[PDB]
């Protein structure tokens, strides 16, 4: 307390010589506890401490004057006095010093404050930290980037603020980076985890994908590491979600479709779920997810999930994806029903299948029956059956994941099955002309022109053609030639043709 007064006169000294003195004895005074809670409860000292950190230039007084900073770190007293000396900003301006001795205290001591010491993230961005840090994220030293990052995420988490920033800095590539060169599991776990914080960003979301992270965070999905590979899964997930075509995404897929076979059931969940969102509209990704025997993985993901539609909604996405416009989908519907997923897929269109489910899987079934070497097999399910059941049903609650779509689903489904002149036999068994030439009347054009595909392929039998045309389907018809939609009127053509010579 003595030495005190006097030694802040040496640190605030003229002459760096003198300081110098102040420095070292202050640090060295700095270890014996004692003497130390006295040197933080005293705000000229610390004061001074700080400012010749900043300011010095002689590395001995920058290195002791920040180790002293660092001792008073580890009490929370401490880290109040370092708060109230303009400490922060201080340490912040360190984070560009050359010296490593300089540049651990520092980051150390900010990280103690960002870990402890109300309002401090809040002076941390005000002074620029969030940049300085981001730019550290080129040296090597893993411990050191280790305890770097884990300030970038106490600064992130929840605060968009902080996010913007990171990311003009050119965080994204930064933390890729981290995650594509060291196996320091630590440091690996604490990027992965501002990554995820980053990923829920509009902004960040796309450089994340730019910067080929995606990939990146696929070398982690079969860690040892339990918390590494979720904080990648999550990640993946947000990312996936929508994307800009990149390229390499072979490596990914392919451990993705990997991890479909997982022993763990909430592993394969997030691998679906991952796939479904980097196939949704790309003949790119859906070319090579199949090729990695993806269908067959898929298909298997189903069988094996029984009722979970945590892990069946993602899987038949998947496939819908999967069995359509592109080069690989005319074998993708051969393939899930070699791999016997035509009988399960059948099977999810009863319940307990919710909604959003079902859905899905009246889209992959109009799919797979685009391929003829499903007809067959498909009403051997008694899958007509079921899909008018639930259209009839659809339609009932349009006029007494909406109904609409349900009925543009199954009257899609059942406009192509309906291809195979067996499966007319039991479209027309099941007594449904009525509601098709009803549908006509649907204020969307897109129910209209199923309706009248399916017309169109029954209307194939003089004999339909007449049910059809008995049941007033011929003012709904022309009045559907002039549909501004060519398909729709096309179709609506065809069958005014097919019910005619009277």
């Amino acid at each position: 307390t003595r030495a005190i007064p006097e030694l802040t006169k040496l640190l605030n000294d003229e002459d760096q010589v003198v300081v110098n003195k102040a420095a070292v004895m202050v640090h060295q005074l700095s270890k014996k506890e004692a003497s130390r809670h006295a040197i933080m409860r005293s705000p000229q000292m610390v004061s001074a401490i700080v400012r010749t950190m900043q300011n010095t230039n002689d590395v001995e007084t920058a290195r002791c004057t920040a180790g002293t900073l660092h001792n008073l770190s580890h009490h929370r007293e401490g880290l109040l006095a370092i708060f109230k000396s303009g400490g922060i900003p201080a340490l912040v301006k360190m984070l560009g010093s050359p010296v490593d001795s300089v540049l651990f205290y520092a980051i150390t001591t900010l990280h103690n404050l960002l870990l402890h010491q109300e309002g401090a993230k809040m002076a941390v961005r005000l002074a620029g930290g969030l940049q300085k840090m981001v730019a550290l994220l080129n040296k090597t030293n893993v411990k050191f980037l280790a305890i770097t990052t884990d300030c970038l995420q106490i600064l992130a988490y929840g605060n968009q603020e902080s996010k913007l920033i990171i990311l003009a800095s050119g965080g994204p590539q930064a933390l890729v980076n981290i995650m594509r060169t060291y196996t320091y599991e630590k440091l690996l776990w604490t990027t992965s985890r501002v990554l995820k914080v980053l990923s829920v960003c509009s902004s960040n979301k796309p450089a994340i994908v730019e910067a080929g992270g995606m990939q990146a965070l696929g070398l982690h999905l079969t860690d040892p590491s339990q918390r590494l590979v979720q904080n990648c899964l999550w990640t993946l997930r947000n990312l996936s979600d929508a994307a800009t075509k990149q390229e390499g995404m072979e490596g990914l897929l392919g451990t993705l479709v990997q991890l479909l076979g997982s022993d763990d059931i909430n592993v394969v969940t997030c691998a679906a779920g991952i796939l479904s969102n980097l196939t949704c509209n790309n003949y790119k990704n859906k070319m090579m997810v199949c090729q990695v025997g993806g269908i067959e993985a898929l298909v298997r993901t189903v069988l094996r999930a029984g009722d979970r539609e945590d892990i069946t909604e993602p899987a038949i996405c998947a496939l819908r994806h999967l069995t359509s416009r592109h080069q690989e989908a005319e074998m993708a519907q051969n393939a899930v029903r070699l791999h016997y997923g035509l009988p399960v897929v059948v099977k999810l269109l009863h319940p307990p299948s919710h909604w959003p489910l079902i859905k899905a899987t009246v889209g992959l079934i109009r799919n797979l029956a685009l391929c003829p070497a499903n007809h067959a097999p498909l009403r051997e399910q008694g899958a007509i059956p079921r899909l008018v059941q639930l259209l009839v049903r659809a339609h009932q609650d349009t006029q007494r994941v909406r109904m609409e779509e349900i009925v543009e689903g199954c009257t899609g489904a059942l406009h192509i099955l309906a291809r195979d002149v067996h499966n007319r036999i039991v479209i027309r068994g099941l007594n449904t002309i009525p509601l098709f030439v009803q549908l006509l009347y649907s204020p969307i054009e897109n129910i209209q022109r199923v309706a009248a595909g399916v017309l169109c392929e029954l209307a194939q039998d003089k004999e339909a053609a007449e049910a059809i045309e008995a049941e007033g389907a011929t003012a709904p018809l022309t009045e559907l030639l002039h549909s501004r939609n060519e398909g729709v009127a096309t179709y609506a053509a065809a069958v005014l043709f097919r019910m005619s010579e009277d």
